[PDB]
């Protein structure tokens, strides 16, 4: 076999000359030439099979991304393991292969308003479909942003997806969670599991506040002081928001807190655009019921230059204790498709 680093990387004779272009969360990703459609691609090596979590995520996003179809989100153009469950040790996933991520972008780039709305209107494009088929992200962040030489952007990596499920979304006070700190909203660490629309909504708002400034808006350094961040900047919430928690732990710790005045956006941001602003408070409000929708924002003034519902499509239907051995199983089944 072809190897990188090291490591074994095999996944020939169709893809060679292959180059380290990054890190997925069971292995590397590298670019390669594809010998059949004559183009460089991405491919990501996943080695979960002896972790049960590793396995559950590796199944639920080839799950997800076999089913969706969309122009912001990137897809699986091929998938290659071995040829029978007994030798398959890793799987690698085909993808397009795209020039850079925002992670990436915002360390040394100035991104320009034209941009920072293009690239706004595009994530919440995606997400429009992704929530459509009642599937929460759950992680969005820059470097799950990738972009095209031209700036075209799609939404990277699936593996932390759930299906929504806002009945069953309360928990109490400290619960522990999974997704990216920064970029997590604060009735996570106060009584939210996470299972609704709002999560994400929350991540983009963080992630439109880093393109105005290039620096996150709420880098917590560990879990509480994730939402010490996010109320330096927002300030206390109201006595309605704060009744929305009936959770009495969460409640009460908010109300042992001094006063806190919000800070207002445009001194935060003061070369940005008053609508992207506008936008932006929308998106981080604190109480997640009165955070816009993904569909309200598209239709955000802001987003004028391209909100155009028509072209903005949706999905056509709505989307443990296994032990990894039925799900090995499962990733090889869900994988058969693109063998001989
Ligand atoms: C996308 C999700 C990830 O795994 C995430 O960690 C990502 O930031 C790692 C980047 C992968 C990458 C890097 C380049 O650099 C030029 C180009 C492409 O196309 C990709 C890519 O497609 O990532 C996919 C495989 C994972």
């Amino acid at each position: 076999p072809e190897m990188v680093r090291g490591q074994v990387f095999d996944v020939g004779p169709r893809y060679t000359n292959l180059s380290y272009i990054g890190e997925g969360a069971y292995g590397m990703v590298c670019s390669a030439y594809d010998n059949l459609n004559k183009v460089r691609v991405a491919i990501k090596k996943i080695s979960p099979f002896e972790h049960q979590t590793y396995c559950q995520r590796t199944l639920r996003e080839i799950k997800i991304l076999l089913r969706f179809r969309h122009e912001n989100i990137i897809g699986i153009n091929d998938i290659i393991r071995a040829p029978t469950i007994e030798q398959m040790k890793d799987v690698y996933i085909v993808q397009d292969l795209m020039e850079t991520d925002l992670y990436k972008l915002l360390k040394t780039q100035h991104l320009s308003n034209d941009h920072i709305c293009y690239f706004l209107y595009q994530i919440l494009r995606g997400l429009k479909y992704i929530h459509s088929a009642n599937v929460l992200h759950r992680d969005l962040k820059p470097s799950n942003l990738l972009l095209n030489t031209t700036c075209d952007l799609k939404i990277c990596d699936f593996g932390l997806a759930r299906v929504a499920d806002p009945d069953h979304d309360h928990t109490g006070f400290l619960t522990e969670y999974v997704a990216t700190r920064w970029y997590r909203a604060p009735e996570i660490m106060l009584n939210s599991k996470g299972y609704t629309k709002s999560i994400d909504i929350w991540s983009v708002g963080c992630i439109l506040a880093e393109m105005l400034s290039n620096r996150p808006i709420f880098p917590g350094k560990h879990y509480l002081d994730q939402l010490n961040h996010i109320l330096g900047i927002l300030g206390s919430p109201s006595q309605e928001d704060l009744n929305c928690i009936i959770n009495l732990k969460a409640r009460n710790y908010l109300l042992s807190l001094p006063h806190k005045n919000k800070v207002p956006w445009n001194r935060l941001f003061p070369n940005a655009d008053s609508k992207a602003l506008d936008l932006l408070d929308k998106m981080l409000t604190f109480n997640p019921h009165k955070r816009i929708e993904v569909e309200q924002a598209l239709a955000h003034p802001y987003l004028e230059q391209y909100y155009d519902p028509s072209d903005e499509p949706i999905a056509e239907a709505p989307f443990d204790d296994l032990p990894k051995e039925k799900l090995k199983e499962l990733i090889f089944e869900e994988t058969a498709r693109f063998q001989p």
